[PDB]
């Protein structure tokens, strides 16, 4: 079986302390759950919150520089999203593995700006596209250069400020790309979140198969900038990591060829 | 309480048909002892988009190929009713009395099934939300019904689609045993076999107290559900495969 | 142009008297509106609410009479709707159009009780129902008899407890059947209702083109033992089906050709 | 203020083309006095599903046809942004700034926008609830925009199918001027000729301060949204027919 992959980390660089304290913790995990290969994600800018009053961050230099001091001070390997082609070249020079927002999942030139930096590409998909529909996006970056691409399953848009996670999505989109079950964003209310549900459906999501689970997690979600109902506490993540490599494990026999 | 798993062929194509899955399921269930089995089969494929599909022989017929699989092999039964006066006679054989999911707001069928004494099945309509479903119990309870089950079998999804919002589970489970309709969730109305077993791993991961699933010796010529019922000779293997799942998974199932 | 339908009414039968008030109402508006069809609703059950401790109505006996007062006191159409085959025969003896509720459009043999009593046959399309799927619909009706059959729009499913009206459904529809747009239970919140939205989509419904419309209607809905959010003011009637006959004179040239 | 039709091209195919289409828009202009007419087109269609589509000429060559369009006929222009970048450029020549839909959330590219002091069009995003584009409008305001304009185009229903959810005019009118977008309200993503009109139709019945629609002299070869461009010839009577329905209509629009 295939290192199972856990990206995990606060969903925005709220402070470099925020970061070196969550990334103790990756650190800690990635010692004992050795079958998994950990990668640390927070965001240098929340580039689309609803509210132009919200929190965005400390800017792409601070940003880079924080998670550049996460990998050199626990050896972790590093993911954040990008907004427009030119953050690619930055960012690449820190990220082992570059994220395109599920709104921007569409956008050429962003996908090609990341394919070429040579770094693994992960896209979340949108709550627009349907599952079939990601057969092109793969195709777009293997057509930039990307070689390692990972499709993110975040929910898709069901009725007003609701998402659904449909779970055929992993078998479909597994035909091209591995893929990467978002925990945290699935449960969340656009314009929201029930923390309640996130553990059932990451259950679901390793029963049914796929190659890795993205959670954002803060030492104390209801302080968080962002996503502050839907973050996971820090505290709660070795057991749901536990959990889900069991069920994992057992469930894995019966995985589906493709 | 054990571990629900509801079978049988959709329609009651033949007293036969129902006979030769009603073994295996007897089989089965003495292979599997923790889990209750109940035989289902519908009298009646009273919905049917078109008025040249099948729709079978009768409730007498059915009734009867029911008592015979009872009689034969010992096995509860579970049939589905359409208007309230098919209640009490499908009570003398049913121990759970199914209401179909357009059904499910029907006050005087849900009224009707809940008078006979049995225990009451009731599909969650394409349209319901999951918390709406308490109201659905609550009548069963006003009518005396004590057993009561929710069964998920999907929501619509746009048209001709439907999804599985997984969260119904939790939620449902609040106010009434919540069972997993494996085949009818993945059927695109007005489905694709592929995904039955996936989702079937997904519910009990999440955790439910049963799951249905139409089964056929021959999907192919079935005459109803055709492209979704399960081979007969893949039922064990399933059902093996979610015992295995919900052992290590129940460990984590969130409390009521 | 073909005379178009008004189908108007209190939602259920809460009593003779009510039906009566209504009733004179509707008479005065259709000596007024010769163009126009009228034809008068009201429930003698509601057999599917959500809760068990709500209005159902008093009897099919009782509400049968009370149906065929207004019939003999104005001169007026009735409809009415039924929930299992045995309802259509008493029923057919006042109802000049019956119903078909939407949850029970699928339902063969209630479909078929109508179609033989030689009446007219209104079936609410499904909340499930894709548009295209009522040929199936219309096809059961002929076969059992039916030879006036109406579809009524009533929106669809969008997401938990909401629904959309999505108007390409009125060409599709008339394809094979007379549509109906039913004006006030296509902006309920199902498990709810939002008054506001009802003129505006009742204007859109005739500028895209349909052969009539429905409203429930009630002297004070806020007092209603049904709908209460939804049923229109009785006194705003007239005005509204002015301004609809108006929108669908001015449009009318434009109707595309099934 | 006066009636907005917003119309042209899907893609700046060349500048021959534009050319021939602001001819026509041209001659409606002097034909339709009391409407403002906007003319369309896009540089470069940034988001196409596959890579191996056409997307344009790049914007240097687009904004010198759009220029020649506007410098020949005397017209209003637009045309959309993908990156911030590209806002100060366009708006030599644009006098209203679209957003793309898919881009509706990105805060820099509203506010690059705004900044140009020029007028901006939101496309709202197939994921949006109209509700929410109350802080769509608060971010173009705080950038110091003053002409703001907001765009129905559809909303996501289940897969590749979106419906046009007719009660976000009225929502969407009390924070900004609303544009009822009749060309890609039809695609099915990832469409319908046959539904422009009727759905049209029923957006002035409804109310808004504006249509959007994409035509081209010949749609089956138009390199982008061929299925939906409508064809040039066919652009008078529909403008002429929602002129007459607006004008019956308008005694009955509800105050903001
Ligand atoms: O993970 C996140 O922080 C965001 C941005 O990439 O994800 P999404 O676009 O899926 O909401
Ligand atoms: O299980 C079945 O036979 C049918 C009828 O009860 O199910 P549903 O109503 O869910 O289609
Ligand atoms: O008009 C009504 O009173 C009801 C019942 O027929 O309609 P629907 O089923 O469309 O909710
Ligand atoms: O009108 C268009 O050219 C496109 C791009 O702005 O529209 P949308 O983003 O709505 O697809």
């Amino acid at each position: 079986m295939e290192k199972f992959l856990v990206i995990a980390g606060p969903c925005a660089i709220e402070s470099e302390e925020l970061l070196l304290k969550v990334g103790e913790e990756i650190k800690r995990l990635s010692e004992k759950f050795k079958e998994v290969e950990f990668v640390f994600k927070s965001s240098f800018d929340k580039a689309n919150r609803s509210s132009i009053h919200s929190f965005r961050g400390h800017g792409l230099e601070y940003g880079v520089k924080a998670l550049r001091k996460v990998k050199e001070e626990f050896g972790l390997k590093i993911t954040t999203d990008i907004h427009e082609s030119w953050q690619a070249e930055p960012v690449a020079e820190v990220a082992d593995i570059i994220q395109i927002p599920a709104f921007l999942c569409r956008q050429t030139d962003l996908l090609l700006a990341a394919a070429k930096t040579g770094r693994a590409v992960n896209v979340k998909k949108g709550q627009f596209l349907a599952p079939w529909d990601t057969k092109n996006v793969v195709e777009k970056l293997k057509f930039g250069g990307a070689k390692e691409i990972y499709l993110t399953e975040r929910g898709t848009t069901f009725g007003y400020n609701n998402l659904v996670v449909d779970f055929r999505s992993l078998p479909i989109m597994k035909q091209w790309a591995k893929v990467i079950y978002d925990a945290t964003h699935s449960v969340q209310l656009p314009g929201g979140g029930m923390r309640e549900f996130i553990f059932p459906l990451i259950r679901a999501a390793v029963a049914v198969g796929c190659d890795g689970v993205f959670m954002e997690t803060h030492p104390e979600p209801e302080k968080a900038l962002s996503d502050a109902s839907t973050q996971l506490p820090l505290s709660q993540l070795e057991g749901i990591i536990e959990a889900i490599l069991e069920i994992r494990e057992v469930a894995s026999k019966y995985y589906e060829t493709i």
